[PDB]
């Protein structure tokens, strides 16, 4: 129940929307570790499945107003 995966989130493209996607996986649920890129639209977040996984992550910044997807 531990995983890390990438994500792409094209919602947006600026220093702003893609660092709140950051603050997606951050507040996600059981995120661990995040580490994504602003402008560069990518989130790179670590967690424990056992509360979150992979699709909460994408869901997190998805619910940030940011549909991106995921790429372990
Ligand atoms: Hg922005």
């Amino acid at each position: 129940a531990t995983q890390t995966v990438t994500l792409a989130v094209p919602g947006m493209t600026c220093a702003a929307c893609p660092i709140t996607v950051k603050k997606a996986l951050s507040k996600v649920e059981g995120v661990s570790k995040v580490d994504v890129g602003f402008e560069k639209r990518e989130a790179v977040v670590t967690f424990d499945d056992t509360k979150a996984s992979v699709q909460k992550l994408t869901k997190a910044t998805a619910d940030a107003g940011y549909p991106s997807s995921v790429k372990q």
